[PDB]
């Protein structure tokens, strides 16, 4: 029983149900809640351990090594991949305040990278949050069925039929939308930067 | 007991737990599963009724009345507002194939609007899905706490501290990120269109 084993069991419960309760977590660790509190004080601390375990693969330090848009793209891909492994954890983690030191570090890196690029301070958090909104959505879409829209029509030339026939099939469907949306957002952010001088 | 009352009770369960089970739904309607199946055959049909009840407010027909980017903005705002009332339903609805006639109609409208604008057919579904990815994420962020990042630092001039101090407070935090991300995506999509001639 250390922090890593608590984080593990908690994420397992969150994977199954979308949330966890302290006594049930203790049961699955064969301990009393007491024992958990010695490693992590309260629910908020256990949520941050869950967050830590999900986001471990996300490297923010790419912002120190690459131009902002290339770093943004590496960071975005890692973020998608991390959350797409735990789609049932997305609601919980998107709606609890971030305090995990590891996560705060990633934020520190993205903020410094975007400042370095010329994004004004009053825009930096919105840029990062706009990107995260898209990425949590794309993580859900990567966990979704490969066919997400099934239309029952007799028409062959309407716009929806045509668009659905001309789109990628399989895992490529979600990948196409993710790549196009990422490129569109980066183009938008580049525009923001031109406007700022 | 009609389709509307089934849709209602099912969404109530989904709001609470993130999913529903047929027998529990029947219990909360004081009926046997049998009675549900006469209005909606199986789980997939009940999921689409849930979808219908969430997305009723979303008007796709704005694509018939406004230039694509103005329509996109009205549609996006309605979509955010709808899902932000039921954040616990987002996972389920983002990961089940769309067959609800009302929803398919909205897709029909957005597809025709984007075709009308000049987006090539092989790009239309990805454009719509990219937008939805962002919007589901923004719906979660609107249901999130107004302070989403709490940093414990002694530093005053670092990039994260500065960005968090210069950002909007309260409900304005999520609103700022939503507005900036929407504008960035539309700029990106406008760029896509310039590239296409």
């Amino acid at each position: 029983l250390d922090r890593e084993r608590i984080a593990e069991a908690a994420l397992e419960l969150v994977d199954r149900d979308g949330d966890f309760r302290m006594p049930d977590l203790a049961r699955h660790l064969n301990v009393q809640v007491s024992s958990i509190y010695h490693h992590a004080k309260g629910r908020a601390a256990v949520v941050e351990l869950v967050r830590h375990r999900v986001v471990r693969e996300i490297d923010g330090s790419a912002f120190e090594r690459l131009p902002w848009d290339e770093a943004f793209s590496e960071w975005a891909r890692s973020y998608r991949a991390a959350f797409s492994r735990h789609p049932t954890a997305i609601r919980l983690l998107a709606t609890e305040t971030v305090r995990d030191p590891g996560s705060l570090s990633v934020y520190h890196s993205a903020a410094a990278g975007l400042r370095g690029a010329g994004f004004p301070d009053d825009h930096i958090m919105a840029v990062i949050t706009a990107a995260e909104n898209f990425l949590l959505g794309a993580a859900l879409d990567a966990a979704a069925p490969e066919v997400m829209i099934e239309a029952d029509s007799t028409t062959t030339d309407d716009a929806l039929t045509r668009a659905l026939a001309a789109a990628p099939r399989g895992p490529e469907r979600a990948e196409q939308a993710f790549e196009l949306g990422l490129a569109a957002l980066l183009a938008g952010f580049h525009h923001l930067l031109q406007e700022c001088g």
